[PDB]
């Protein structure tokens, strides 16, 4: 009768499989700058904003015209192998990417057709900027917990190639203003990649990492959003941490790894300092892969898994601040 | 221990409030044809495909540059009044529209900011062509059933004005082929409008209509999709009806109303005939409002409610075939 924080946590949801795809092509910020240099000089800007300010040394792009659905499919095939299960077991496939093949059908339906899902497989896309993979995990978890399905795929493929192409053209225009030039620099922090996760009912996969679920707080009063954005983002993260304390029992010092969505080196620095987080517990791929949107979190988690340092029982915080503004925080126990 | 179909149905989820917005501006197919006539003649086509074939006599457009979020917000304000609750009670807001303000943030976050949701309100968009409102209802229902939230908004605003503007220009081009002309005619079956629903835990709203949930089947092998589309759509609907029998206990003759997504008059005729459905139990707004995408179903349900014929206990089938292909069928008991 009496609510407790722990009551809303998932007790029977696990991560059966996890995979990521690294986009193959390294575009260094050094190479990008060589092309921007004339516009940098002309504008009188001495600042290597990419390398020294945003803190990105390289990002990965696709070599070919990869669609979001292609990248998500490739990650999903790899995640199924990691879980050692066939596609026929999948009862739900959710796509969470910002990148999108078409207006219709859903990117999820395209990935599902590529994989050969059965006619029982439910599919749809969830869109929520950089936080959507966590949303997708939670939506799948609720179906798993209820027993409506036994296995789910959550997938996310991102492609920035076209954004880079268009952006580099506008920024090297003879009539580009320093303002426009600045406003467009931010696209050059984006990167390509993909991730997929197979979630399952725990009884089917004893000893797999457990997904506990988590919390969300919002500040939709700031859906218009500068230094103001960082300030409001941090304030929202503060209230979300309170919610995490109340539901997950989180105390910063008791978490073993923080898998954090990253916007830039300085944004991450400010977040980490604000909450007293130990930098050594924050794996970052931003410097060499850039910001892969909602795929960033599961790609980092996947990279942590394959590095083999995680121990059974490790408490892993998944979190990010997304446009909205929204903030989500969730826990995996390895 | 032993699964039964009824086990996955929601026992504690109700519809507290429901509203729709009719777009104000009537664009008749007569008026549209007057503009197409020269291209019709030039092409030698005697067929009034819109009125006599698709069976659309008019569609509604917005009078001004209405964004999806504006239309959804207007419907949501109306649905809150119908439920007699303030926005502060809402713990989740899902947007399900095809129409989209921006790439980011979510349309849901924009609507939520407009309405003044609290910081506890979770928000995201679900995209699944014409079936997404049903998906959103189900996602909200699972949170309500678990007790994670007490009230949810599911919203959907659609705008086709720009599609109409661009389409009418391409179809009246001196060099337009009969093929292209045909391929583009289909956009002229779309209409504008909005709908919103407040869902709630049943104990908070005794005597409100109950949402039981439903089933989905897919045929993602046909995600590429002609007469073939109608054929495959019907085959998928047949398998979904079997699932509905197995879960909801559906027999066609025992349902009181069918609220069906509509693609065209003949598509609807073929569907209704295939399943032996009584036309008198199928409210249609397509002839005067066209196809409002994923808002079509809740708009028709809302219009049924305000007409006041529904009786406590009436069994209402919600269904549609969406691109994917997907098919979803769900039940409301009034
Ligand atoms: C730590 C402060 C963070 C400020 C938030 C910035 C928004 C970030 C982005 O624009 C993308 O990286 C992801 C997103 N908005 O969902
Ligand atoms: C009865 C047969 C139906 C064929 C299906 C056609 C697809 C319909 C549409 O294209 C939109 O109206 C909605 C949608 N595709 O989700
Ligand atoms: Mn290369
Ligand atoms: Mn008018």
């Amino acid at each position: 009768l009496v609510p407790r924080g722990s009551h809303m946590l998932f007790q029977n949801v696990s991560i059966a499989g996890l995979a990521h795809i690294d986009a193959p092509h390294t575009l260094t910020s050094k190479e990008i700058n060589e092309r921007l240099q004339p516009t940098y000089d002309r504008l009188g800007i001495k600042t290597d904003v990419l390398g020294d300010v945003a803190g990105i040394h390289a990002r990965r792009l696709w070599d070919q015209d990869v669609q979001a659905s292609d990248a998500a499919t490739q990650a999903a095939r790899k995640a199924l192998i990691d879980a050692n299960i066939g596609i026929e077991k999948i009862g739900l496939l959710i796509n969470t990417s910002v990148s999108r093949d078409y207006l219709e059908p859903s990117t999820a339906s395209i990935v599902s057709g590529n994989l050969g899902v059965s006619d029982h497989c439910m599919t749809f896309d969830v869109a929520n900027a950089c936080l959507a993979f966590i949303n997708g995990m939670d939506i799948a978890a609720r179906m798993l917990e209820r027993g409506e399905i036994d296995y789910a795929l959550v997938v996310d493929g991102e492609t920035a190639n076209l954004v880079y192409e268009k952006t580099l053209e506008r920024m090297t225009s003879p009539d580009v203003t320093e303002e426009e030039f600045r406003n467009e620099l931010a696209a050059l922090t984006l990167g390509c990649g993909a991730a997929a996760m197979v979630m399952a009912r725990s009884e089917l996969v004893p000893d797999a990492p457990r997904y506990k679920g988590g919390v969300t707080r919002s500040a939709t009063e700031w859906n218009k959003l500068t230094r103001l954005l960082l300030i409001e983002g941090i304030k929202l993260a503060q209230k979300t941490f309170v919610a995490a304390k109340q539901v997950l029992g989180w105390a910063v010092e008791e978490l073993d790894q923080f898998v954090i969505h990253q916007v830039s080196r300085p944004h991450t620095a400010a977040f980490v300092k604000s909450f007293g987080i130990d930098p050594a517990k924050v794996m970052t791929i931003f410097g060499e892969h850039g910001n892969i949107g909602p795929a960033s979190v599961p790609i980092v988690l996947s990279k942590l898994k394959e590095l083999g340092r995680l121990k059974k029982g490790d408490r892993i915080a998944l979190l990010g601040i997304g446009s909205g503004l929204n903030c989500s925080m969730a826990e995996v126990v390895w």
